[PDB]
């Protein structure tokens, strides 16, 4: 259903979202992206999912 | 391609393996399971997917 989506995601301590992480998966309320090597997850809620 | 894989993962300081986690995600290096209502991601090399 997905290709290239540039996810960004909030942090604890910071307000700011976080740069377009590449999408790998999205089910449950958390959201699997990497921001460039390493693989990160962040809940649905604290994260924004956007086409190219 | 999956749906009920029982997916068991190792710990840094913790050489004996982790419960059948919940198959979520399965690509690059890493895999993201859930225990039970969490999700946690652990390396392919560190990890061991199964059939039910």
């Amino acid at each position: 259903m997905i290709q290239n989506f540039r996810v960004y995601y909030r942090d604890s301590r910071n307000p700011l979202w976080k740069g377009p992480a590449k999408l790998l998966w999205k089910g449950e309320g958390a959201v699997v992206i990497q921001d460039n090597s390493d693989i990160k997850v962040v809940p649905r809620r604290k994260a924004k999912i956007i086409r190219d």
